[PDB]
RNA sequence: GAGUUUGACUGGGGCGGUACACCUGUCAAACCGUAACGCAGGUGUCCUAAGGCGAGCUCAGGGAGGACAGAAACCUCCCG
């Protein structure tokens, strides 16, 4: 039944900078850029004097495509590593991710002003009817029979990219 | 030189301590109450919100994941 196709719920791309400062607001252009929207800074939950990073300072910056722009980015992002993922890329709750080491090869022209950032795509899927587990109003789980694995995540890869799993 | 004062509790007194005004657990023996210089601790503060109300949200931790990124940075999902 057509109630069972697996799709992008949303493609959560992140920036996570090492500090704060210039350094950080140059990311957030980036995936302005990138996504078309605002980015939303992330503050440390902790202070860790190794990491130079201290409590309630934002080191990174994240966004969220749902729609058809969440594919766009995604075809621009699976571009650059030429469509091909580890195996070990899927968990087990049925998502996947993969990491970029420069935003250059995105379809950004590099400029001087701003630095050179990497990014972290992941890609949320999801079966029409995993909402339910969301909304406040009779909140149900999603079921056995209806919450996506391993496999199934791993079969979608390589069926609406074909792309290629490595051992 | 004159007058007066130089606390109390206290296994004598002094020294020490404050059991001297208060709070929690226990002692305390299933109502309450109940002693010892019994036991383990706290108090002379702090807060324009850490008061009041409404709204949304869910925590600690763990699993699986995701450029740098690692036993600990941030993003995501699941359990909780
Ligand atoms: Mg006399
Ligand atoms: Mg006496
Ligand atoms: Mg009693």
């Amino acid at each position: 039944n057509p109630m069972r196709e697996l799709r992008i719920r949303k493609l959560c791309l992140n920036i996570c900078v090492g500090e704060s400062g210039d350094r950080l607001t140059r990311a957030a252009k980036v995936l302005e850029q990138l996504t078309g929207q605002t980015p939303v800074f992330s503050k440390a939950r902790y202070t860790v004097r190794s990491f130079g990073i201290r409590r309630n300072e934002k080191i990174a910056v994240h966004c969220t495509v749902r729609g058809a722009k969440a594919e766009e980015i995604l075809e621009k992002g699976l571009k650059v590593r030429e469509y091909e993922l580890r195996k070990n890329n899927f968990s087990d709750t049925g998502n996947f991710g993969f990491g970029i080491q420069e935003h250059i090869d995105l379809g950004i022209k590099y400029d001087p002003s701003i630095g050179i950032y990497g990014l972290d795509f992941y890609v949320v899927l999801g079966r029409p009817g995993f909402s339910i587990a969301d909304k406040k109003r009779k909140r149900g789980v999603i079921g056995s029979k209806h919450r996506i694995g391993k496999e199934e995540a791993m079969r979608w890869f390589q069926q609406k990219y074909d792309g290629i799993i490595l051992p």
